[PDB]
C-alpha cells in the first residue's frame, strides 16, 4: 500500500546505529564488488543498500583504475541492509554511474544513468520494467541524487542536474508516478549550485540538501510540494557542512565562497530553524564523520552549537553521506523516522592502491539514549592486488 | 494467468539499456560459469538469462578448451537477469548444448538437447518435470533455438533444424502445450537455410528471424500461425543482417548468396515493411552491434535507413543476438514490448586464451528518448589460467 | 497432501537424462563440498539432492583422508536437483555418516546415523525437528538407504541393516510415520545380504532392491506391504546387477557366489516377472554404467534382454545408483514416475589423490524417444590439492 | 501465533546431535565469518544460529588479532542452522560485540551492543526496526546474554549486567514487547555474579543460568515471572559448572570460591530438586563437554549424578554454551523442549594462530536412546595466513 508521506519528521536526540558491512575488511579475501556511491532506500517490508558496482571485485586486477566515476562497466546494485555488496547475494537493478531509487509503497523506482558525457541518458524502471527515460539537457554529464528519491503519496520526487560542475549549471525537479515523469521544472536559481541532492518527505513537502561544487561549502537547499512548486536557499550555519570546507566561523544565506570548490554528498534534516548537520571532521579532506544540532542553523549565521556525536573519528576515512527515511507504513510510529548512512572510501587517491572503494555504515535517529564513537572501515591497505 | 499474446508488437523508436551482467569482468576472481549461447526470457513475474554452461568456472583449468560446442558436461542454467552465471546463484534446467525456453504464463517451459551428433535427443520440462522428448530425425545434430521461445495462449512455439549446416536441412515447427508436443510441421523450403531461429509472438501469430549458415547473408524469416500454417521469406534489405557478410548494397528476396557461407544467430522485428534490424559492425567478424531501422526493410531491397543507434564499438567483441518480449501481462502494456540482447563472445578463436565465455547485455525499446555508446565486455586478456 | 502411493510404476521404454551437477569440476575452483552417497528424493513441489558431506570443500587441505567412510564431521546436507553441493546453497538436515530421506507429501522425513561403530545412533528427523531415535542392535556400524525412503499413504519405510560385511548380518524393516517409528520387523533371511537397498513405492506395496556385500554378484529384493508382511528373493536374471560380478551366465534366485563378496549400491525396476537393471558396465571395478530390460529377468534365470541403453561409457568412472520416484501428486500424470542417479566417484582408491569425491547425473523414465550416450564427470585429476 | 511459553520444559533422559556446521574446516578454503559467540534461537518456522562476527574471514590477514572481544567491525548476524557463517548465506541483524536474540512467535527481537567501553549502546531491533535503546548505566562494559532471551506470551525477557568483571557488578531484567522495554528491575543481589545468562521458558516462567566472573565457580541462577518478580541463588550440585572450577566436593548455595574467579559462558536445566548441568570436562581450560544429570542437584549439595553423556572429549577444544528451546507451536509437543548448543574455540589463546574463530554443534533432549561420543570442531591448525 502506497506511503501516505504526509507526517512530519520525528524529532530525534541522538543516532543509534542499524548498520556496518564490513565490506573492504571482508573482500580482502571475499567475492565483493569494487562499489562507490553507496545509499540506502526502504521499503514497507525491507531496507536496501544500493550501489553503483565498478564492474569489478576486489582484490581482482579489474579493480585497475576504478578511481574513474563513469565506464559502461558500472552497474546499480542492491542488496539486504548490512551485507557486503556480491555477485551471490545482489539483485540487479539498472546500469548506471548516477543513480537514484526508492519505493512508493507498492513497488520500487529505479533511475540509473548510462551513456556518454555528452548525452548520458537516465532509464527510469518501475518494478523492474523501464518506463521513461530522460535524455541530457545541456549534454554535459547528466546526474542525480546518489541517495533515495522521495515518495509522497504515490508519487516520487528527484532533482537532476546537467552543466559544468566549476560554474553555473542547470537544475531540474522531477516528479514521478509508477515510473513515469508526469511533471518537471527547471529551478530558476542563479548562482546556486545543486548536485547529489539528499531529499527526504516531511508533511506532504519535500526537502533536499546538496552539493555545491562551483562556491559554496556550506550547502544549498530546494524545498517543493507536490506540484514542484520551489523554495531555495542555503543552510545559513557557519557550521560548515560541505568539504572542504573553511574552519567554522560565521556563516552566510548564500554560498560561502571560501573553500566552495569541488565538495562532497552530504544530508542535513530541518527542523524549523533548527537542522541536524551531517559533516567531515577534517576540513580538508574526507576524514571523519559527525552529526550537530544547531537550533537556529537553517537561517541563523552564528556558529555555536548544542550537540555534537562522533560517528566516524577525526583519522578514519569517510566519504559520501546521505539521509534515508522510514515511514510509518514501516516503522509503526506517528511520524516519519530520519537516518542517514555514510560511505567509507578506501583506496585512491589517499591511499596507495590501484583501486577505489567504499563499505557503509548506518544509523537512525531516535529520542533514547544514544552514544558517540568511531565505526571506521577497518581495512588494512594496500591489498594483494596492489603489490 | 497464461498468456494472451493477442496484442500487436510495440513501436519503438530507439532501444534503452536495460541489463549488463559483466560475467568475464567478475569470473577472474568470481566463481562464474564458463558459458556461451545466453539469452533472455520473462515470466509474468520476472526477467530471466538462460545460458548453457561449460560445466566449468572462469580461470580454472576445467575452462580448457571451451571452444568447443558440445559435450555431455554443457548445462542448461537461468539466473535473475543482469546477475553473473554462478552455480550459488544459478537454478538448473536441463542437460543441454542447445536449448530453448519459454513462459506460458503459468509455468516454464525447457527444451534442452543433449546426446551424440549422430542422434542427439530434446527434452522437454514443463515446471522442470520432463514432459516429452523428441530424437533427431536426420542424425545431423539436432539443434534449436538458443533463444526464447514464443508463446500465445497457452501453447508454446519453438523451431528445430536437423542436417547439414553447409547445405540443404531439414526444418520442423512446432506447438507445445504444457510441455506436450501437440503439432509439428515440416517446413518446405529448398534453398532456404534456418538455424538459431529468433522468435516472437506477434497478434496471435509468431515471427522468427533466423540465421543461414548455408548460403545467404541476409537472414531467413518464418511466420505462423497457431496451426502452423506458414509462411517463408528472407529479410529483403540491403542492410545485410548477417555476419559474415557484403558490404551493404542492393538486397534480395531470396538468400544473398555473397559471402552467405557461416553466420551469426541473429534477430530482427517486423513492422510493416519495416525492419528493426540488429547486427555487428563488422561485416567479417563478431565485433560491434548497432540497431537500424530501416522503413521497407522487410520488403524492400535498398540499403536505405533512417536510425542507426549504437550498441558496441566496432573494435569491441559482440557475438550472438537475440530477441525477447515482455508481455502486457508483465508491463501494463496494451502491447507486446520488443527487446534484445547481446552475447559478447570472449576468448578463442580470436583472443590468445585456453577457454571461450560469453558476458551480456540486453536492451529494450522505447519511444522517449535514447542515446547510442559502446558497452562492451571489458575484462582483459588473457586471464591468470592462460598464462 | 498426502502422496497417495496407491498407483502403479509407469511402464518405460527408455531413459531421457533430467540432471547433470559437475560438482568436481566446478569444484575445482569453486566452494564445493567433497561428498559421497548423494540421492534425490521429490517432495509433492521441488526434488533436492541429498549427500554425505565430509565436512570439507573441494582443492583443501581438510579433504585429505575422505576416503574415509565415517568420521564425527559427516553431515547430511540437501541442494536443489542439478546445483553444486557447497555450503552457499545447501540446508543442513542432520549430522550423518549414513542417511535416507523422503517427503510424505506433507513434511520431509530424515534419517541420519552417526556415533561410534560399535554403537550407532539413527536420529530420525521430521521437518527438521527430531521425533526419534534407535541404537544399534548388533553393534556394527548400523546403516542404511543411501537413497530415498518410500512413502504411502502418509507413511514411511526404509531398512537398515546391522552386523558384519563380511557374512550374515541382520536386516529390519520400519513403518514410520510424522517421524515416528509405529512398527518394526526383523527379516528372516538366512543366507541372504542386505544393505543400502533402493525402494520405491508400487501399487501401495513397497519393493526394494539392494547390496549382497557377503556372497551375493546378482541383487537380493525384499517386497512388502503397510503392514510390513514381506517376501524375499534374488534377482534371478543372467544379467547380474551388483559390482564385482563374474560375466554374463546363467543366473540364480539364490546369490550368485562368483566373485559374491563385496559390492556397490544399486537398483531396479520390477514390472511383472520384466525388470529393468542398472548396473556398471565393468565386472571388475566401478566404471561405465548401463540399463537394460529384461523381459522374464525378474523370475528368470537366462541372460538374454531386449534393450541396453549406455548411460556412463566403459572406460569412466561411475560408482553407487539409486532409484528415486515421482508420484501423480507431482507430475500429474496417473502412475509413479521412475528415475535413477548415478553417482560418479573420483578420487581414491583407483585415482592418485588425497580425497574421494563425486558427482552425479540422473534420469528419468519415458515412453517417448531416447538415445543412449556417455555423460561422465568429466574432471581432470589430480587437483592442486594434490600437486 | 506468537508464542504461550506455557507448558512446562519437556523432561528428557539424554541429547541427542542436532546440527554441526563444520565452520572452521569449511573456513579453511571458504569465505566463512570469523566469529565468537555463537547461539541458536527458534521461530515458529524455523531455527537460525546467532554469531557475532570479526567482520573478517577465516584465512585472510583481517582475522589478525581477532581474539580482541570488542570492537566497531563486530556485528551480530545469523544463519540457518547447520550452515556455515558466511557473507554469502548470512543474515545482518545489528552491530554488536554482545547480543542476544529471539522470536516472540511473530518476529525476531535482536539486541546488539556497540560503543565504548564506558558507554556502550544496546540496540533493540523489532522486525529490523529500531525499536529501543539502552545505555550503560554504571560505564563498565554493559554486555547481554549471549544467547536466546526467553519469550512468554508475546513478552520477551532478557538479562544485562554493567560493571566490574572481578568484583560486585549491577544486574538488570528486562520485559520487552514488540522491542519496547516496558518494564526493568535491578536485581539486589550482594556477592553475586550474573553475565552471559541461559535463559529458556518452563510454565510462564523464566529460568537463568549464568555465569559468575568474579569469585563462584557454580552458577548462579536467576527465576522470575512476567512481572518481574525474582528469586536467587547459587546452583547448589557439588558437581560445578563453571570453569575453571575446582575439584567435583561438596556444594554450596552461595558462591563456591574456590577457582571462583573467571569463567566461561554455561547453561543448566532445572528439573524440580534436579538439575541436568553442561560443562566442560576440564577444571581449567574450555576442553571437552559433557551433560550430567543430578536428581537433587539444584538444592542438594552432594555430588552424585545419576548420568553423565560425553559431548566433546577432553583432548578437544569447547568453549561456550547455552540453552534453547523449541516450542510447542514449533514442535507439535505439549511441552517445551530443552535443546543446548556448544561453541568449539580454535585459534587463539590456546593455539598457535593469529587468529579466534569457533565452530558449533548442537544437541535437542530425547527420552529415546542416544549414545556418547565427541563431536570436535576438527580443523587442522595452523592455517596459511599463520605462515
Ligand atoms: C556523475 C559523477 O561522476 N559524479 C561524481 C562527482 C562529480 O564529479 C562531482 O559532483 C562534480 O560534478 O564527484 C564525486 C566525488 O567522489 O567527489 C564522484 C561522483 N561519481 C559518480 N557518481 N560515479
Ligand atoms: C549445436 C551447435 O553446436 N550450434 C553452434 C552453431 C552451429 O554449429 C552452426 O549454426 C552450424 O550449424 O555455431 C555457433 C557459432 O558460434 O557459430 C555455435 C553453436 N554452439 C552451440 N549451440 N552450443
Ligand atoms: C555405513 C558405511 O560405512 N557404508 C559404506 C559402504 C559399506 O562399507 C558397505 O556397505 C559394506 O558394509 O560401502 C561404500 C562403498 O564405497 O563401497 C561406502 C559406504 N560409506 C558411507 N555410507 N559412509
Ligand atoms: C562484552 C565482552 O567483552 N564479553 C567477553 C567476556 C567478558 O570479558 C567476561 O564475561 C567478563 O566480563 O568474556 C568472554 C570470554 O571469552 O571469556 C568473551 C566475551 N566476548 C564477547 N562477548 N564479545
Ligand atoms: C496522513 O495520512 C493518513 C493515511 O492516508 C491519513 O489518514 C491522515 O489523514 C493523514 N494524517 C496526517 C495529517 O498526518
Ligand atoms: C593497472 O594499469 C596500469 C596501466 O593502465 C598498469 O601499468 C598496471 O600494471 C595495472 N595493474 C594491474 C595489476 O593490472
Ligand atoms: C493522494 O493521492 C490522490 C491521487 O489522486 C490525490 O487525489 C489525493 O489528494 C492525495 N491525498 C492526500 C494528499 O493525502
Ligand atoms: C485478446 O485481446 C483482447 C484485447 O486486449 C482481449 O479483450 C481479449 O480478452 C483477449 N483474448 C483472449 C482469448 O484472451
Ligand atoms: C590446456 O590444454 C592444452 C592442450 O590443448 C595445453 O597446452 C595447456 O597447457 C592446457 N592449459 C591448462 C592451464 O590447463
Ligand atoms: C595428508 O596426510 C598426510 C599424513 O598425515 C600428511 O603428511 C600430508 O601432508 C597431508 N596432506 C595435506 C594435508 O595436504
Ligand atoms: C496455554 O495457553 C493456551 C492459550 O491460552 C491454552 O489453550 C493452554 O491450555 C494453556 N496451557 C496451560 C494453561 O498450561
Ligand atoms: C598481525 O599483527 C601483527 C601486528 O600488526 C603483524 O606484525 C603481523 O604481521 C600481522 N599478521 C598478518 C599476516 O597480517
Ligand atoms: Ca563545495
Ligand atoms: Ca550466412
Ligand atoms: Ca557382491
Ligand atoms: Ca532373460
Ligand atoms: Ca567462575
Amino acid at each position: 500500500v502506497k506511503l501516505a508521506g504526509n507526517s512530519s519528521l520525528c524529532p530525534v536526540s541522538g543516532w543509534a546505529i542499524y548498520s556496518k558491512d564490513n565490506s573492504v575488511r571482508i573482500g580482502s579475501k571475499g567475492d565483493v564488488f569494487v562499489i562507490r556511491e553507496p545509499f540506502i532506500s526502504c521499503s514497507p517490508l525491507e531496507c536496501r543498500t544500493f550501489f553503483l558496482t565498478q564492474g569489478a571485485l576486489l582484490n581482482d586486477k579489474h579493480s585497475n583504475g576504478t578511481i574513474k566515476d563513469r565506464s559502461p562497466y558500472r552497474t546499480l546494485m542492491s542488496c539486504p541492509i548490512g551485507e557486503v555488496p556480491s555477485p551471490y547475494n545482489s539483485r540487479f537493478e539498472s546500469v548506471a554511474w548516477s543513480a537514484s531509487a526508492c519505493h512508493d509503497g507498492i513497488n520500487w523506482l529505479t533511475i540509473g544513468i548510462s551513456g556518454p558525457d555528452n548525452g548520458a541518458v537516465a532509464v527510469l524502471k518501475y518494478n523492474g520494467i523501464i518506463t521513461d527515460t530522460i535524455k541530457s539537457w545541456r549534454n554535459n554529464i547528466l546526474r542525480t541524487q546518489e541517495s533515495e528519491c522521495a515518495c509522497v503519496n504515490g508519487s516520487c520526487f528527484t532533482v537532476m542536474t546537467d552543466g559544468p560542475s566549476n560554474g553555473q549549471a542547470s537544475y531540474k525537479i522531477f516528479r514521478i508516478e509508477k515510473g513515469k515523469i508526469v511533471k518537471s521544472v527547471e529551478m530558476n536559481a542563479p548562482n546556486y549550485h545543486y548536485e547529489e541532492c539528499s531529499c527526504y518527505p516531511d508533511s506532504s513537502e519535500i526537502t533536499c540538501v546538496c552539493r555545491d561544487n562551483w562556491h559554496g561549502s556550506n550547502r544549498p537547499w530546494v524545498s517543493f510540494n507536490q506540484n514542484l512548486e520551489y523554495q531555495i536557499g542555503y543552510i545559513c550555519s557557519g557550521i560548515f557542512g560541505d568539504n572542504p570546507r573553511p574552519n567554522d566561523k560565521t556563516g552566510s544565506c548564500g554560498p560561502v565562497s571560501s573553500n566552495g570548490a569541488n565538495g562532497v554528498k552530504g544530508f542535513s534534516f530541518k527542523y524549523g530553524n533548527g537542522v541536524w548537520i551531517g559533516r567531515t571532521k577534517s576540513i580538508s579532506s574526507r576524514n571523519g564523520f559527525e552529526m550537530i544540532w544547531d537550533p537556529n542553523g537553517w537561517t541563523g549565521t552564528d556558529n555555536n552549537f548544542s550537540i555534537k556525536q562522533d560517528i566516524v573519528g577525526i583519522n578514519e576515512w569517510s566519504g559520501y553521506s546521505g539521509s534515508f527515511v522510514q515511514h510509518p507504513e514501516l516503522t509503526g510510529l506517528d511520524c516519519i523516522r530520519p537516518c542517514f548512512w555514510v560511505e567509507l572510501i578506501r583506496g585512491r587517491p589517499k591511499e596507495n592502491t590501484i583501486w577505489t572503494s567504499g563499505s557503509s555504515i548506518s544509523f537512525c535517529g531516535v529520542n533514547s539514549d544514544t552514544v558517540g564513537w568511531s565505526w571506521p572501515d577497518g581495512a588494512e591497505l594496500p591489498f594483494t592486488i596492489d603489490k
